[PDB]
């Protein structure tokens, strides 16, 4: 028992980081097999980045230009291109410690571990939620930029996310690995912000089944409600609507507890309506919506990677 | 920007974990050079957990009635020999993933990362304190003995915490890696509760310096107090007294923000005495106390290990 915001190991994506220089731009790629990942804008100087024409600075650099390094050892840099927001320079030597693995973008609501790192290295290791307004709320310095996120499934890493910038509110933006922003956003200082967020309603359910998994079990009311109902209450303290798929990815957690979806629902209707009166669930004064119900099945049943 | 709780990155610690089996007993081990260190409780069945005798259960035991695995591979046992509450098997073939490491005892108000692992495979990791009352609030289950607790500093790995059980109202308790356990707790089932907790004070303090870091400071008012006068209020919150050896801990802090301790104190007074009055502080409704004073420098200055 017990119930924590867990990252998945690290180690398998921790082989993989290394630090790309271009003349005093220093930030972290992803080096797999044969190729190094890292933003774009490692080409940038200060003054190209209000408005920079990454199309343009590319051109005038040669393979030469890009110094990888590797711990000690620096990569020989033999191509290079660019696929949206994103550089991949191929290099002389394929990472033996490439795991196996896959480029996915994932959707909003979608947990995922972020490794940060600086020059390279790794500093620690967190749980995010994307967003429904396509931000993460990170923790990233400068420096941070090419810092990846991902999930593991048995031995597959699934990188989802490479870190470019911080917004207003300091909350985060990022692609996925083709370079392909996640939200309306563009690698430039520029003003942007994030439009209104809003709480991920199948995820808050997957933590109240998880509140009941662990004994903390208050809340539950003796009603049920319509999936309608529940939407129109939902919709007015911001949080998602609730579709039918949320319901039926609920379903192995509705099945373990012997609580039936729409009646966590009305459980968690009149957590909306009456707020918490002062008590806690796992031990949190606020509801959670940043563990998926895939998060919750694997924390508690005990799945392992590797 | 940006704040979460960030584990340290567990490659290192995952380069040695193993599976260690006695009879239908099975548990994680740590495996560093030719020495795998686990539980000494692997030794026990069912009926032996009420008030076993190891030393009796162990003499019984030969070095081939433990089945070590690492991965696909068996590791021969070649000697067995307890320590405190810990059995070390020496085997004939050397971790050759052994990170440079250290054991160490942490004190309470302590943080540390715990690889949980199952079948000598990891789950994931999360960061943890070790409570005032010997405790840690973890998430573990059945199979989850062996789990590590460790820091790193820079290529360095500190292990502080083997998990050995869970007690009431699902917290958890376990040894340091010589086998003693943290606070008076016994390694067989039987009646032993925790006592009572408190708040470790310097660690608030450390988060509150974090929080204006971050640009969240409406929490900080105009006054100044004495240590003496502070640590009478916190006693009545039950939170753990302030000493001048925490004060001097909290000092880069300090410096780094221009806020004295004795200052930030007074407005911890406030909060403890009239509440948030409904506002977060980094995006809690709770004073939050896992974040150690080096915890929130490395968070914040981006320090890297490996
Ligand atoms: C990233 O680590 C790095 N970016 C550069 C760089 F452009 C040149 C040299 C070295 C580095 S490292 C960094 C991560 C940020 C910094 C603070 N927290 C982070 O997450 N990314 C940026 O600095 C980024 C790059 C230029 C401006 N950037 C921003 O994050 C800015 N944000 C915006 O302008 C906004 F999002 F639009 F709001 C900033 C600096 C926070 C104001 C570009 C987007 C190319
Ligand atoms: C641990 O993973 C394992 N212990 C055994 C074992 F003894 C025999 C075979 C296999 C395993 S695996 C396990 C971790 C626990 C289980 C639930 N959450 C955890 O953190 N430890 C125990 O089961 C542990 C061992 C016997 C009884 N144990 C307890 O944790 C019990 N607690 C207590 O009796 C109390 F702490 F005193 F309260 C239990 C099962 C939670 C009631 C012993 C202590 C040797």
């Amino acid at each position: 028992s017990g119930f924590r915001k867990m990252a998945f190991p690290s180690g398998k994506v921790e082989g993989c980081m290394v630090q790309v220089t271009c003349g005093t731009t220093t930030l972290n790629g992803l080096w797999l097999d044969d190729v190094v990942y890292c933003p774009r804008h490692v080409i940038c100087t200060s003054e190209d980045m209000l408005n920079p024409n990454y199309e343009d600075l590319l051109i005038r650099k040669s393979n030469h230009n890009f110094l990888v390094q590797a711990g000690n050892v620096q990569l020989r840099v033999i191509g290079h291109s660019m696929q949206n927001c994103v550089l991949k320079l191929k290099v002389d030597t394929a990472n033996p410690k490439t795991p196996k693995y896959k480029f996915v973008r994932i959707q909003p609501g979608q947990t995922f571990s972020v490794l940060a790192c600086y020059n390279g290295s790794p500093s620690g290791v967190y749980q995010c939620a994307m967003r429904p307004n396509f931000t993460i709320k990170g923790s990233f310095l400068n420096g941070s930029c090419g810092s990846v996120g991902f999930n593991i499934d048995y031995d597959c890493v699934s990188f989802c996310y490479m870190h470019h910038m911080e917004l207003p509110t300091g909350v985060h933006a990022g692609t996925d690995l083709e370079g392909n922003f996640y939200g309306p956003f563009v690698d430039r200082q520029t003003a942007q912000a994030a439009g209104t967020d809003t709480t991920i309603t199948v995820n808050v359910l997957a933590w109240l089944y998880a509140a009941v998994i662990n004994g903390d079990r208050w809340f539950l009311n003796r009603f049920t409600t319509t999936l309608n109902d529940f939407n129109l209450v939902a919709m007015k303290y911001n949080y998602e609507p609730l579709t039918q798929d949320h319901v039926d990815i609920l379903g192995p957690l509705s099945a373990q507890t012997g609580i039936a979806v729409l009646d966590m629902c009305a459980s968690l209707k009149e957590l909306l309506q009456n707020g918490m009166n002062g008590r806690t669930i796992l031990g949190s004064a606020l509801l959670e919506d940043e563990f998926t119900p895939f998060d919750v099945v694997r924390q508690c049943s005990g799945v392992t990677f590797q």
